[PDB]
């Protein structure tokens, strides 16, 4: 199991422009497109990204090629971030996947407003940070894959994802 793999778990694949869990015009793995009510600010959107006139409609290999970018710039943005990166650079392997999964979700400005729990991670208590990531709009709102996140920061394992 890898980064790759679990976030292609959690986002799931589709080809044809659709609405994610809050509504929004996405694509592919995940990639969010815009947060304008728009379907014609989506596909100009979409356009944009790929470089073709799609019809809002890409392929495999299109779709891919957005999360190999959007992976890439989810650890970028935590090396970046003064409040991050020292907590990336504290955690194990598969710990530093759950931050990366966070972060490509709810994005960077997101994820640094979980400071609480971000000390308790980074102090290594693990039931603890569990516990306080649940007391969150996100778990409320999206409660399997919040488990299956919250799990692998408890355990350091892939259990989860099993
Ligand atoms: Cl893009
Ligand atoms: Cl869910």
């Amino acid at each position: 199991m890898n980064i790759f793999e679990m976030l292609r778990i959690d986002e799931g694949l589709r080809l044809k422009i659709y609405k994610d869990t809050e509504g929004y015009y996405t694509i592919g793995i995940g990639h969010l497109l815009t947060k304008s009510p728009s379907l014609n600010a989506a596909k100009n959107e979409l356009d944009k990204a790929i470089g073709r006139n799609t019809n809002g409609v890409i392929t495999k290999d299109e779709a891919e090629k957005l999360f190999n970018q959007d992976v890439d710039a989810a650890v970028r943005g935590i090396l970046r971030n003064a409040k991050l990166k020292p907590v990336y650079d504290s955690l194990d392997a598969v710990r530093r996947a759950a931050l990366i999964n966070m972060v490509f979700q709810m994005g960077e400005t997101g994820v640094a407003g979980f400071t609480n729990s971000l000390r308790m991670l980074q102090q290594k208590r693990w039931d603890e940070a569990a516990v306080n990531l649940a007391k969150s709009r996100w778990y409320n709102q999206t409660p399997n894959r919040a488990k299956r996140v919250i799990t692998t920061f408890r355990t350091g394992t892939w259990d989860a994802y099993k």
